[PDB]
């Protein structure tokens, strides 16, 4: 037992871990995704700068974990951190249709963690969850929402225009 | 073919794919060795900084292989990051010759690629990895072998004051 | 023999004198591209901008080449400058295609340079080559290929209102 | 027809071509005689800054050109650009004597260009040559005519220490 | 073994301490050439100081060597340092050709180092030399052809006064 | 006989040249001690830092030696400089020792040079070693006498704890 554990169940310290897990399989995604924009047969720049600030948030979630995990007094396991579905993502629209799904994916876990944390009575790990997560999910799918609305009425993925546009107006 | 492409060799292409599963492997493993450290009973902090920041130096080599691929109009096919061969790196200085051998099988990977891309007639990828990679790795491996040479020198691991001090003196 | 001259192959210099008539013939024809679009029935401002600022840059590469023949003791041997093989270029789109052959066929020649210079154990005039020509090249022709693949996906050259808008979008 | 075209006659239109032609031309032979300046086996820097900045200028006179014949609604036509009549220039005297020479011709070129102009009844080509040109190549002239003076009252060529110093004091 | 040590060729180690004990003589030789041109009876300060330079330059570029020695797990073996050939140089051109001979020398010497490191596939030893070396050397040499060139034409050895002019304009 | 010579000994003058001799040989000794703990297998860099500013120091006390000579009218006679006695130094304490033996007999060498001057009536060079070198000579004999006794006190050369910490804290 570490000196500093009080009130941090094992359950609570397996789910942390595989949150961890979770959050850098995200990163990967959104790196696949952002190099997807980069090559010359796709070229849309705005789009490859948003998904890479996004693999690099997921980094820095996943990181915010495994403190969390050393501060409670549990012990860090890594697993292998899996390829992403794709390698061709195919249009801007269809990549933010995946991270729309990938973001809710997340959220769904963060919330199963918040409820384990819920019925052991881990106040500390609750509001870990709710000052640093929920919020920011939220806040993430709302905006892949709002960015799948205006693809999708401007006529992605059909229309390479809207694409080009949306990625100078929306995204740059 | 993509438009772009000229002078690359399939050969080259697959062999950056596989030296950009190899950073990113390469990144996970100091992340791994950075949290650590950041346990309550090891508590280096320094030690934790360090692998940090060469965990996201590895990152960042691995974007720039992926932003050569995109460039050359080879194509990204990212493969599974296995995870770090160890839980627990035992001490500063283990975690330090790990890391030397982590940095010198690396940097054997990066000769192979070089040859290869001489035996191709590729000379903006030897270029490349010249420019970008092989200095790079011999002055890691070189701060790495000075950090093992001191460490023992001092007299870890056996000494916890030792390690305490490089941690302060020299990592600090 | 000038007192200089060190290592510097004939065949190295007379290929030297060919690669200088070859970047001045491109900055000749990104001239001719750039005040195409510079006509009042073509009125696209910053594709002339973009081709004469290319153009201006070939016209420094050629010059940076005198430079080395004379550092290197070798003597310049001018020729004809050949007309650009177009006088209308018929459209932004089309423009961009002709720019992305016209530097896959200075990269290769700058390959084949390379190639000669390894043959005669130059290794100052590859170094030469790599470090101002080939990186310089492949992202010329990846910038070129962004161009073309985002003027084709919003439908240039039949849409005016796609090269009006790439010409303000991307060029501006 | 273009839509802009005004009192500008296809005669006027192919004058212009024809001094585009010599424009590029002067520029062509400035090159070459800065980079005979830049021999190991001249040496004479300050000869070499003085012909290249004249070779950037003659540059910029053939675009002024070019762009004119744009707002005219005349037709740029580009022909190959004649090699320099001399690899070796012999001199700073002889070089300084050929380009007084060389703009002596372009003079000419200008004057019947603008007598043209002048029976074409075409005022607004008239004042374009006047003011853009005219005392350009008056001053080019004299102040070549005044460095000829110079140099030969030093004692040019035989005197490589008067062509030394005259590069050193009056072109340095 | 060095722990560093990784695709180090033996044979590599012994020429960079003969490149070592090369660029000390070289450093030598121009401290007596400095301080011939600061004697009494000479009294050419600029040439005093121009040698000056080219000796703490030497001495840089053999400490670079010994760093790069260590860097790659070689170990430096120094040698006596041999007295220059002279101890009066008798003039400034007289200096200035020599100088020129010993940099072709000390290049000569590194292109068989590049051509060693070729044939050991050390690249991060070809690309050492390429980035520090070659292209020293070759300006270094360029510089000094210019300066036995200006020195000729205005008349040394005999013309005292082209070294005393020659001195305050081009060295001063 | 120079023009400027009064006073001055040609025995004085073949001391200085042995002086000259005696302080390049110090300057590649301290250059060698430097880059020994350059080594991995070394590893103190503050030591190194030292020894190497030691080297540049000697070096400037040969090039005022040598100014001296021409000031008065001697003339400077190079010789051979010496390799060191050393490859290997062993410690940072075996260092200090061999530092303070090499600048004892420097300085006996110095108050030699001084005693000739004496028995020469040549107050102008005793003056000039007074002034430039005796004192110099005393600090850093003083100043290395307290770097063996702190090292000593320490527990160096057994304690490489010792030798970091003095790395640190003194040379630091
Ligand atoms: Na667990
Ligand atoms: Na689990
Ligand atoms: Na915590
Ligand atoms: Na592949
Ligand atoms: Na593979
Ligand atoms: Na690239
Ligand atoms: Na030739
Ligand atoms: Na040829
Ligand atoms: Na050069
Ligand atoms: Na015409
Ligand atoms: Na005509
Ligand atoms: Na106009
Ligand atoms: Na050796
Ligand atoms: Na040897
Ligand atoms: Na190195
Ligand atoms: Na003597
Ligand atoms: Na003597
Ligand atoms: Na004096
Ligand atoms: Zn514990
Ligand atoms: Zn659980
Ligand atoms: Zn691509
Ligand atoms: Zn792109
Ligand atoms: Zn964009
Ligand atoms: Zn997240
Ligand atoms: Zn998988
Ligand atoms: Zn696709
Ligand atoms: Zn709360
Ligand atoms: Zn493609
Ligand atoms: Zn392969
Ligand atoms: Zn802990
Ligand atoms: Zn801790
Ligand atoms: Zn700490
Ligand atoms: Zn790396
Ligand atoms: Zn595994
Ligand atoms: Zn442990
Ligand atoms: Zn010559
Ligand atoms: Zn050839
Ligand atoms: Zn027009
Ligand atoms: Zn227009
Ligand atoms: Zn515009
Ligand atoms: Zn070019
Ligand atoms: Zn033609
Ligand atoms: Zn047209
Ligand atoms: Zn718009
Ligand atoms: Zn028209
Ligand atoms: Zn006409
Ligand atoms: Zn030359
Ligand atoms: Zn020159
Ligand atoms: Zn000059
Ligand atoms: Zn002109
Ligand atoms: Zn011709
Ligand atoms: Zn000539
Ligand atoms: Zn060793
Ligand atoms: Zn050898
Ligand atoms: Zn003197
Ligand atoms: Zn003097
Ligand atoms: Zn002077
Ligand atoms: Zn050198
Ligand atoms: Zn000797
Ligand atoms: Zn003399
Ligand atoms: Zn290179
Ligand atoms: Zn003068
Ligand atoms: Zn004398
Ligand atoms: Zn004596
Ligand atoms: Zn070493
Ligand atoms: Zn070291
Ligand atoms: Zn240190
Ligand atoms: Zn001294
Ligand atoms: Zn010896
Ligand atoms: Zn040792
Ligand atoms: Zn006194």
């Amino acid at each position: 037992t570490s000196q500093v554990r009080q009130n941090y169940h094992q359950d609570s310290e397996a789910a942390i871990n595989r949150q961890i897990n979770l959050e850098l399989y995200a990163s990967y995604v959104y790196l696949s995704m952002s190099y997807y924009f980069d090559r010359d047969d796709v070229a849309l720049k705005n789009f490859a700068k948003y998904f890479l600030h996004q693999s690099h948030e997921e980094r820095e979630h996943a990181e915010k974990l495994m403190k969390l995990q050393n501060q409670r007094g549990g012990r860090i396991f890594l697993q292998d951190i899996k390829k992403p579905d794709c390698d061709d993502w195919e249009s801007g629209l269809n990549a933010m249709e995946c991270a729309l799904h990938l973001e809710k994916n997340v959220n769904q876990s963060l919330l199963e963690l918040h409820k384990l944390a819920t019925d052991k009575n881990d106040p500390h790990l609750c509001d870990f969850i709710e000052t640093h997560y929920l919020n920011e999910q939220v806040k993430a799918i709302k905006e892949l929402g709002d960015h799948v609305t205006n693809l999708r009425k401007m006529g992605a993925p059909e229309s390479g225009l809207a694409e080009y546009l949306f990625d100078k107006h929306t995204l740059g």
